[PDB]
């Protein structure tokens, strides 16, 4: 059997494989447990699949999942986790930004009785106080969308129990906010604090288009809260628009409002706008219902059973 | 085999387990049938799981379903019923607000030939007029929503035959209105009147946000009637607007209306509003069809078969 | 092996069972083939079930499908079709409105090489002008909806081969229009003309709610053509508003408009209406895509195979 | 084991069976590989099926898939590919517009390692400049929507390896734009240039309705990019409308200048339009998420594996 699985999504990672595998060998041999390394080649346009083949031939603990195309880090991680067989699964980057030694600490927490063990940075320490603030506000927003309070500063480096992996695969989903989904599958969760290596500091171009795309997926692909905040703002600006339209009709009828000579335009505008806003609100509520239905999340998740066998 | 399955959703229920189990045993032993008790620990932060494990170790009829986190009473009950194997499932509350002595009565009615035996309070006896009038109107609205007339004053205390349990498990809906769903499975149903124990009161704080969210969920996640009343009234409004626009157009050509000099903003407003209202109505009708399809409700439900074997 | 299945939906059909079964046996005995009679009791409040059980005890060819609730004649017919194992299934009415003797003719047509053999009335007879006009208009609409030209004056009385029954069972859509579904799955189809009995030619009641809902289902639950005639008429209007909004912009920036200075109100009205109509068109197009995706109809329907085995 | 499958969709293709079936055997037999011809009779209202059955009796390699009605070229190709068991599936047209000798070249490129070998026309040639420009613009628009740039001037003549065929069958879409699906699943693709048959160029009168429907299927049934682009565009228009409404409120409050005395109409119009556009944008974003969920494409596609077995 396999106790630990290390999932490494790789995309154009030559000359990083030797160092990464040396570090993983330094880390995983003291553990004295059976492990495996699932390398997800995410359709690289670079001579790295050949080096992965060379490493796999000599080393019996390397398994390779070669994706047909380039799907992205999250999808490659999902593929590796689907193909992982260990009792615990640890996603790890191929650039060694997250130190592999923390695996041991993570594994220790896994033996303490926890199911998901996140690996959180002590602090950002390299962002220009704009990314820190935006991340803090966004994380408060999603935490108010969630009900598990996913720890801040958590990346993809973590440890999953087999129960959590099975629960994640139990969620049939195509638009997945992975942090929100992890919060949704609420098992015994914890985190361990680690400091990223000082060389690995702020050097990435935080292109705000993909950051905004990630924000939109987090806001919309996870929860209906942005859809329920609207259609509640709407039908308030619609009930308040049908009002002051009935009020306008009453004022015109009683006072005899013909100061312009044309006051039915405002009444028509307000009435049609309010009716259309109510229609859009009803459509939004039923679209949220359809979204919940098509997400097809399980009603519940059983963590343990005493005296009962697991339902298939 | 198991004849009866008592499903108790439990959340922070320590110091209530001893009394509840004593009453359950005192009620179930005279029945002289092979019963089972399934306790669904709904992610309690309290120390009830240890006591549940101890009682499962002592009593062999106790079974524990440990949900990953807190999913709510409804989802905990669904999880317990899914794991219930008895010929009749009785959902009960661990607070003993529903007297377990009624179970015998329910079973008696279940042996009379009925499939669903609800437990209904005779009178509210403790709730003010603001929680009686609203309840009454909500029940009339729901009764007009369905075609089976769910008896009023009904809680989760009930008896469900294995036929009804399998019928309910055949609904894969994620947005569930339990009262409407149980009305929808139109088996042979009846009620048993009982008086709630005067130990607890009806002055419980009404979190009207919750009593509005649940009401709107039952209204919106059960039937399409709110979406059918609109896109009908809305389409009627659109037809009236277009008729008024045509009449105004005529009154502009014949009779030569030029008194304001701009009696065409009204025409454009009315025409565009009517066109958008028809578009919204068509979108709403098709969204309703999409919702009915994604709910994936079975077309029919076979109660009994003579000369035939049940389809897979 | 069963050669013929006769599916009879029943609802308060007591006192017709004796005559119906007598006529059915008189018709079916000369055919000299094995047959079954599936009586689908649609949750009748009458004593129909007792007589059905007695007949099933007396006659071995009678099977009963007792639906739990009153689902409707269409859903009862569906429940009968799924539970019918004959090589050719004939839906018929328990009131003997359609003469059972036509079974013989249908069988001959089925043995000529046809897959669906409709039973069409020669004329409406009873109804004179209004019902015929409305039916002709509706049938023209639904004929332009599909591409297989279902014969007119058709009811639920027909013969369907096992191939057609399986093809229909390959459509797991809850919002179903059977008159259109039997055309969409088009096989070798034909019809036979039958003259309804003089008994069943009296004045008929037509509540314009069941008929109205039938028309709405035939319009919106069959295809996207009602949604595709709009999103074009709603988009031509949007284009014709954005144009002439540009024309008013030009007629204001050239030939400086001091004629009611508070013009360009119409520019805003037209521009916002056109943008909203383009939005409504885009949402309508994608909603139709979602609708036909959710319906999950098979892409094709193989009728015969030479040199190949049928796909599982 | 069949090393090559030739799928031929057919509709009213008589007087073309002998020529096609002579050229196909003139081409395939020199390859000395076990081939298989699968003729999908797409509901021809013609004697095509009888001659196909004659050829099926005559030759052991021709198999027939008969569809219940006329479904179209793409659906017939899907049916033929689903019934093809060869290691490489080569769709082909029965009118022989694309030379069958190119199959040899295709097979060579299949032996060279490539998974999808497109057969692309060298140039459109005969058709006019405006048609070529429209096709080029459409392909340029699609290229951004895709992930791997599909070769220009592609058709239904191609070679798909068994890997790619299994990947495409894994896509349970009902709204399939195949030219985009073959780029989404993108394996090791390549293309082979060829010229269409002489005298078979300048006789195609384009069906503007059919071309429009195909283009709209490509735009709307493949990607959400048009939806997201228009949602963004509506968001900018809504923000501009709200900002201009606020500016008008200022100008009518600050500076106190109300010139007409009836300019609240524009504020109401702008504000209601902006609110409705925000609501429509939210509805569109959630409809796109529902569309992505409903399409149910697999997150990833595995091409090769090392050390692991393929998941079921
Ligand atoms: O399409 C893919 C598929 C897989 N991986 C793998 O993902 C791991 C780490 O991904 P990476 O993007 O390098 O994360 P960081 O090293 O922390 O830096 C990132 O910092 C930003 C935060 O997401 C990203 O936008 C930048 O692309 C990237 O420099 C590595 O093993 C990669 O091989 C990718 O990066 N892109
Ligand atoms: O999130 C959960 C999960 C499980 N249970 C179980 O449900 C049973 C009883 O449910 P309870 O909520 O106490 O029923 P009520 O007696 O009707 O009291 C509640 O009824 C209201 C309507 O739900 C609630 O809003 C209030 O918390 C409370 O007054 C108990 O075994 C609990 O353990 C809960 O109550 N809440
Ligand atoms: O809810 C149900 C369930 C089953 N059946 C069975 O369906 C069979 C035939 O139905 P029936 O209503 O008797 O046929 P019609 O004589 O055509 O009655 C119709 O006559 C009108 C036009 O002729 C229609 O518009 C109405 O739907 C309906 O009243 C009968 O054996 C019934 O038992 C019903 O009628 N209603
Ligand atoms: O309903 C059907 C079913 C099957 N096939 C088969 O599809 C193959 C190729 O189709 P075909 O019509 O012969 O292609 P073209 O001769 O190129 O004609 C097309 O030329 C344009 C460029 O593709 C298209 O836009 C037009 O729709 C169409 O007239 C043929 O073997 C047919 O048998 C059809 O054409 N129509
Ligand atoms: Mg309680
Ligand atoms: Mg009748
Ligand atoms: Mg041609």
């Amino acid at each position: 059997t396999i106790e630990l699985s290390i999932v490494i999504p790789m995309y154009n990672e030559e000359d990083n494989l030797e160092h990464l595998f040396a570090r993983l060998l330094e880390v995983l041999t003291p553990l004295k447990i059976t492990y495996e390394i699932i390398c997800v080649n995410d359709g690289s346009k670079d001579k790295t699949l050949k080096q992965l083949i060379d490493c796999y031939q000599s080393n019996r603990q390397i398994k390779i999942v070669n994706l047909s195309r380039n799907f992205g880090k999250e999808i490659a991680l999902s593929a590796g986790i689907d193909y992982a067989q260990g009792n615990a699964v640890i996603p790890i980057d191929a650039d060694l930004q997250d130190p592999p030694e923390l695996i041991h600490e993570l594994v220790d927490k896994w033996r303490e009785g926890y199911d998901i063990v996140y690996a959180t940075r002590r602090s950002r320490q390299g962002e220009t106080w704009v990314k820190q603030f935006t991340a803090k506000m966004f994380y408060k927003v999603i935490g108010r969308m969630t009900e598990i309070k996913i720890p801040p500063n958590t990346g993809d480096f973590r440890l999953m129990d087999r129960k959590v992996v099975n629960a994640i695969k139990q969620l049939p989903e195509r638009t997945r906010f992975m942090k929100g989904l992890f919060a949704w599958v609420g098992y015994r969760q914890t985190f361990v604090l680690f400091d990223r290596e000082p060389r690995f500091q702020g050097q990435t171009k935080w292109n705000y288009w993909k950051l905004w795309n990630f924000a939109l997926d987090g806001i919309f692909s996870f929860s209906l809260l942005p859809l329920k905040v609207w259609t509640y703002l709407g039908s308030i600006i619609s009930l308040l628009s049908l009002a002051y339209a009935s009020f306008l009709i009453l004022k015109t009828i009683t006072l005899g409002v013909d100061v312009p000579g044309y006051a039915s335009l405002m009444v028509a505008i307000l009435f049609l706008g309010g009716v259309q806003l109510i229609s859009l609100g009803v459509i939004g509520e039923y679209l949220g219902r359809v979204y919940e239905e098509v997400k097809a999340r399980p009603l519940y998740l059983v963590s343990d059973l005493w005296g009962l066998e697991y339902l298939p």
